[PDB]
């Protein structure tokens, strides 16, 4: 529940990497290659819960899967995760079918993000991965936007059946105007900025 | 941000806690003289944020405050708040009124609700103040039930003044069905049972 308390080595990670994110944005801005995604658990009563994992740019859900009740993302799942996702990125963002540009990966560091055969997929893929710090749903716009976005509107819902859970989630997503994928990734130098003015603390 | 991490002291605090409050409820249901309240900021875009105090029980919103842009609650104000809530529910709540009730007060310990001078108010007003575990939102229903669902609704609201967010206030407190803040408060007792069930954790 109530909010982490960051000790001394947690906000000089965070305000670190914000400084480095955010002088590297300035010389070059790279927000338009971020692929990004999170973990998060759906609730349904039956007559439960499943875990969505989804990944998106700043033009929209790329691949997404929620997985069965109960069920969960360890090293060997996320690493299937990943070389789907590349092949949806494939078919959906032509820009990287056709290897003009590198994707740049930001994701937590969720032990299962970082296990031996993930991070050798990642090499392989050879995605750029963005440093994370630790305890940051500020900075990763899976939880500050689309996450946060979403509660609101699952608040309302009562799911059924893992079906459901699926449906509200095809819907949701494409309401969503382009923009507001657009307005999530391009968020980050502020909140890189916030950051590093905070000294790594959380920020207003 | 992220959920703060308990320690041993603060897991005891609240297993004990809600030991105590679960078997004085199944000796005999109190619930029914729970006056419940917290404060939460709301944010506002002038063409900014206000401190919401509000206080509750089961039959609805007893008394709030909408603060000043940027102020705060000391020990002075939250004891002024104290004498106000209490005019109010002298007027809303004649069980009370009538004195065939004692009140029971339900507070968390920010520092201004234990000053000395709020402390002697408490004692005259005579309410007895029931013992609130350390960082437990999860206990205090102006969190897990009234601000949780006031949160959602806020969301999608923007602000243009401190009036603004008085005329929705007053809305949407309204247009809540009386069984919602009974059961916000009758939620209690499951939660103090999680509670224990968790060994003092925070629990699903
Ligand atoms: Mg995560
Ligand atoms: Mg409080």
């Amino acid at each position: 529940w109530v909010p982490h308390e960051l000790n001394e080595r947690q906000m000089e990670r965070r305000k670190n990497t914000c400084e480095i994110l955010l002088s590297r944005y300035k010389r070059k801005s790279f927000l338009h290659r971020i692929v990004t995604g999170d973990e998060k658990w759906i609730f349904f009563v039956n007559p439960k819960k499943t875990m969505l994992c989804v990944w998106w740019d700043q033009s929209g859900v790329i691949y997404y899967e929620l997985l069965k009740p109960g069920e969960t993302v360890n090293a060997a799942r996320y690493q299937q995760q990943l070389i789907n996702l590349n092949r949806a990125l494939q078919r959906k963002r032509p820009e990287y079918q056709k290897r003009q540009h590198r994707v740049i990966f930001l994701h937590d560091n969720a032990p299962s993000h970082t296990a031996r055969a993930v991070r050798d997929t990642l090499e392989t893929l050879n995605w750029e991965v963005l440093p994370h710090a630790a305890y940051s749903p500020d900075l990763a716009p899976s939880d500050y936007h689309l996450f946060a976005s979403m509660g609101h509107a699952l608040a309302e819902q009562r799911f059924d059946s893992y079906e459901s859970v699926k449906k509200w989630l095809d819907e949701w997503f494409a309401a969503k105007d382009d923009e507001f994928y657009w307005r999530g990734i391009h968020k980050l130098p502020e909140r890189w900025e916030k950051c590093v003015a905070s000294d790594g603390k959380y920020f207003e």
